[PDB]
């Protein structure tokens, strides 16, 4: 009738050939946003090093991997790192830079696996649980909610959570969406992290179901070509209550806004969230 | 405005959510299928070594790299092994073979790169050439016929042969779409390189563009372990002919070489009574 | 890594049924567009008597749809000319008019195919008609792929060039001025039928609004539909322009005078219009 | 998740704005080529008006009605006509020209409705039967057989048959598709039931599924008139003898049957291959 033949199945790959959409005029600009941004905020790197260090911690565990940016940092500086990611797409860059530099014992002990958030438990050989677990670079917004009750949300940061050690921390950060939602536009460029070194026009689409903010879309454009994005938009009124009952209450909570600490009804609206904590029981 | 609106665009990816159709149905079948055609015969690995010793090839160029069997092979019988595909999703599992074993120097010592046949050229540097270029497993048969005129299939070869140096050698090989058109079915699930442990149905179809074969689906339908359970995924192949083959292979090195062809490892005679499942071609080039 | 189909996209075949012609969605939605196809006395109240008042007798209806409002100003002696760019919707008001082709009005009933943005060429007038109308929030159903509503523009210069010197015009809109404010689109408002459950979903691009969709419910099926969210603010000023200036703008608000910094929020906007020069 | 956000469900439709995919490039040439097989030849309407005279057949029921075209003939010569399509899409031309001559008594009395094959029983009122039934211009190949065992196929003969009254006709015809699968190409546009005065190229896609052919697809390349643009049809491709055994087959043999070459009588083996097979049968009862 009207059904479509397809050569091969969606998700099959074959000798010889590149993947399905592996090189679309989208992935190819997207090739260069993950690559054009790199790089990392001596701002940054201080204050991190400086919270990982200030509490003992040593064997951390990113969840959010990426292309290793993050963890490539905390190898240089004679951590115990474990590199893990859902996106084996992601992963290969990390990896790629892994083997490239295979000759520094710090890289050779750098273990880079795939697990996913929603089964971390079963995909992560954890058992005595991590020193500290890092979650930064937005990554959390990434999973979308299409259940309808957040029960997706709980489930990943429970797990995130069941994978810290006892008086273990956790560094789990998101944009500042309550003022995304709010001003409808979010600022290019404006980041915390990586120094835009590229062109980018961002085009900011939120979409409001029966009143209430369930994503935002981002059309990054350079030229001729672009392509998109999107994210949960967390309020970090509803991301607070919601990162600690995963925890159990059991926790030493902590919000920073932009590296400073962060107190309400402040004068400088942060850029990015990031929420610390330290499992008490 | 009739136009689907995309979460991420197409070949995007983001830390935390598996990439595009990573977790479905058929993937995940195809997958218990790839881990399943590694392991190769007893009959293929003599051969395949036969026939690179036969030549004193130390360097070899595998331009249809995929999960790394073959080449993983080549590395632990003592070659200078330089591995190459242009899919990831495949390689993946190549890299991390040769990363567990990275402690043994031979697997310290092997390359492992992205490249594609149509840009070969540029994506592998030789200048020089290789002992001996392999392209097995019925590879090149993915690589389909878009503008009609085969053009890309006379720049893939045209590539792949510039690869083999002087005096080199080329193997490649393609399944016998000579039979698979005439009877319209795919043989028995008999296959010679791998032992095929897994259990499947196959459902064969041929498209005909102006009564010219352009293209050959399978429909592979595993029962999968656990649900006796019942799935399937499906792949397309270009179905060469022994003779348009010859004669392409040969015109890739402007026919400047030696040209024979194996039907399953052992000579083969036009006209002869045991059909072959596969024939390889194995060019040796002049200069 | 193309995909192929047994017939292009829009061609159809004797013998079978079109392509999505019967899916769940488009099922419920035939449901849809029957469980409402019903007046309210109220709306022909109001619609009569500002037609009538006027001398009008040769309208132009060209949001047609299944036909329902022409339905009845055919039975009320009217010249109709129904017009739509939906030939699905228009099935409906052909197969009306072919039951009752006994009655001489319905006989006189002009059903043709336009589009707004081509309706001068697409709609052979020359002359121009006593009164059009655009009623049940249809213009919103046209979107703005452009992004500098230039197409909307276009359809109201074509839709206005379209009535006779002195004529008049009622073009309505769905009140999203208060919609995107509640972000909930008022569900089930008798004001034009009486029929689900309707899920509003707003997308804003920089800070402005740029669409709604409704998600119709019904018992393990649906359907939707998307609209422009105009602003009873910017909606006039787009109107009038149509015309040139050259035209006595009202706005109602459920059949009765808007006044603005009103006390009750209307659910529809009526724009009436009269081609002074 | 990676799924997509539709503006508005598929097929649905909204005044004011064309219907999903009405306005491309396919569908307007698509158009262009049913409006030009708008017009048969003298030898055709000879023999269907022929043929349907020779039985005394009055009341005339066309199954695959489309645009009208043999319908508006049997209209204007007396018949007795009730027109019937599964696609609103061609079915709209054939209800745009009844209306236009609705003046004409003729036209006044000849009923066009929507009927699906598969859905025949429930979808025409008849109880009693049609003197004869027609589904000509090689319709019925546009049903495809989907589960595989052409379940579908017996489904709408069969249907189609139950309208034939006892002594009554069915008519009912297929390309010749035992020579394009053994060619791979489609005749030379040569039509017997049309003229063409549009220029077209064709190229005829042919599927086997396990050896056995499933499906022949036409790519239509058009020279329209101005400005080359395609569009595409699929087919199931009816074998003689396949299809000689599922039309008796439906009648549960109780019947005669005879198979014409292009109009003329067909003796198996002959020399003119024909274009079209056309299967006429007469219900015993
Ligand atoms: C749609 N089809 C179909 C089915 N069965 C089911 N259940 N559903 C279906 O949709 N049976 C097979 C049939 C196959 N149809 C087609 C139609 C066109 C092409 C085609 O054009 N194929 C060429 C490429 C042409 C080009 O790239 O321009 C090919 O290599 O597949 C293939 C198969
Ligand atoms: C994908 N979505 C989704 C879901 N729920 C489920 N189950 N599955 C899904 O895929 N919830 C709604 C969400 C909607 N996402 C989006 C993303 C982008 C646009 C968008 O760009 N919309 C504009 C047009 C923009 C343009 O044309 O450039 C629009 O008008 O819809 C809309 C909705």
């Amino acid at each position: 009738v009207d059904s479509v033949y397809r050569t091969r199945s969606l998700g099959v790959a074959a000798e010889g050939i590149p993947d399905q959409y592996a090189d679309g005029e989208a992935a190819r600009v997207w090739q260069l946003y993950i690559g054009d941004t790199r790089s990392r905020t001596a701002e940054y790197k201080a204050w991190l090093l400086g919270l990982l260090r200030q509490h003992g911690c040593h064997r951390v565990l990113d969840v959010a991997c990426g292309t290793g940016v993050d963890s490539i940092m905390l190898v240089e500086e004679g951590f115990s790192v474990t590199s893990v990611d859902a996106s084996d797409k992601m992963l290969k860059y990390a990896l790629k830079e892994r083997w490239n530099r295979r000759k520094e014992p710090a890289f050779d002990k750098w273990v880079i696996e795939e697990a996913n958030w929603l089964t971390l438990d079963k995909d992560v050989p954890a058992g005595d649980g991590f020193d500290a677990v890092i979650c930064l670079g937005n990554s959390f917004a990434h999973l979308p909610d299409s259940k309808g009750d957040q029960s997706e949300h709980r489930l990943a940061l429970k797990n995130i959570a069941s994978m810290v050690r006892p008086g273990g921390l956790l560094v789990i950060d998101h944009r500042n969406y309550d003022y995304i939602l709010s001003t409808g536009c979010a600022p290019p460029g404006k980041n915390i992290y990586y120094k835009s070194d590229l062109t980018k026009d961002i085009t900011t689409s939120v979409l409001t179901v029966n009143n209430k903010a369930h994503m935002v879309t981002l059309d990054y454009t350079v030229q001729f070509s672009k392509f998109r994005l999107s994210y949960y938009p967390h309020c970090l009124a509803s991301f607070t209550e919601l990162v600690q009952e995963a925890f159990g209450g059991r926790c030493q909570h902590s919000v920073l806004g932009d590296f400073k600490p962060y107190r309400p009804g402040q004068a400088y609206v942060p850029c990015y969230f990031i929420h610390v904590l330290k499992k008490t029981g």
